[PDB]
């Protein structure tokens, strides 16, 4: 008992796919990983990164998420944070700093990164993840874990300032689709920053786990994580380990 809370949680980056079935079983473990480290056994959601986004786009978002818990049989807790004047709420920041798992879902990560960065509910976010609570995040969930978050209507020298949790490692989510998407001005600010270190590329419906207790990172989920900086370029899939 009063051994508990000494290891940082586990860490989990999701290319696409939160709260979904294909990876429920994934978001299950981590409820349990801060569950075996004496947290709450809440699901705690966090829909920031769309909170520019219509009413009804975040009420999606909430029974998206509530019925993920329901499946897995935890509590979920929704924390409707869309400005950042919502991130000095003390109800919330309460909330925050005794949960099994916290998770950031998607949308703008821009936006995320300037609505929390050193806000209370950020800093309890922290206190929970460090004292053993799981935390996540999708898309635009995960890129704001970072140092820095690429902006690509601007330039590589103008990224916005992430949480910098990570602090050697980005990610680039949706990766077998995001190329699609963006023209080669921006796919060349995505794929290199001067203030990277590791950059790996997340596909959809995959993850990578560093788990609490451990230093290496585990592969999770339908596709690859692609290695493509700092590291010899290299595809892992599900149950593959690598450490950064």
């Amino acid at each position: 008992l009063y051994f508990q809370g000494h290891m940082i949680g586990s860490l989990g980056l999701v290319g696409s796919g939160e709260y979904l079935p294909a990876l429920a079983e994934f978001e299950k473990s981590l409820i349990e990983d801060g569950i075996a480290n004496g947290k709450k056994p809440i699901f705690l959601q966090i829909p920031t990164a769309a909170g520019r986004e219509s009413e009804n786009r975040i009420e999606f978002w909430k029974q998206l998420g509530r019925q993920q818990a329901d499946r897995l049989g935890y509590e979920s807790k929704f924390l409707p944070v869309l400005k950042r004047e919502d991130a000095d709420n003390p109800e919330f920041v309460e909330l925050v700093k005794d949960a099994a798992l916290i998770y950031f879902s998607g949308g703008d990560p821009h936006y995320l990164a300037d609505t929390l960065i050193n806000t209370p509910l950020w800093q309890g976010i922290y206190e929970n993840w460090q004292s053993g609570g799981s935390l996540a995040g999708c898309s635009a969930g995960a890129m704001v874990l970072s140092t820095h978050v690429p902006n690509f209507r601007l330039s590589r020298h103008q990224s916005t300032e992430g949480f910098g949790i990570i602090e050697n490692v980005r990610v680039i989510p949706h990766f077998n689709k995001f190329f699609k998407w963006i023209p080669d001005s921006a796919a060349k600010i995505l794929l290199d920053l001067p203030t990277d270190s590791i950059l790996i590329g997340i596909d959809e419906v995959t993850a990578l786990v560093k788990r609490s207790g451990t230093d290496h990172w585990q592969v999770v989920g339908d596709a690859k994580v692609h290695i493509l900086k700092g590291l010899p370029e290299q595809q892992l899939t599900a149950g593959e380990s690598i450490s950064f």
